[PDB]
């Protein structure tokens, strides 16, 4: 998955053609361990229906603060430059899915 940072992030993530899920993590972060797996097999899984990026809240915290993310593990989603849902946690794969079917 291709990593996304402060420089990157509105074109990325904001102009992208396609609907965009966005992981959060940081490597003092335990539960994100356990979604990294389901993060990877999901950007395989929706090629080229999706964009997948990952955001080291370490390396790039401006953007954790534009959109008020406090906690980690968080899967956002965006689509036509828009934040369309939030979900915090060690998500399962299947939920994951559900949400990225309803913006396809």
């Amino acid at each position: 998955v291709q990593d996304v940072n402060d420089s990157s992030w509105k074109e990325f993530v904001l102009e992208s053609e396609v609907p965009v899920m966005v992981d959060f993590w940081a490597p003092w972060c335990g539960p994100c361990k356990l979604i990294a797996p389901v993060i990877d097999e999901l950007a395989k899984e929706y090629s080229g229906k999706i964009a997948v990026y990952k955001l080291n809240t370490d390396e790039a915290p401006g953007i954790a603060t534009q959109y008020n993310i406090r906690s980690i593990p968080t899967v956002l989603f965006f689509k036509n430059g828009e934040r369309k849902e939030s979900i915090i946690g060690a998500v399962p794969k299947s939920t994951l899915t559900d949400s990225i079917e309803k913006y396809l």
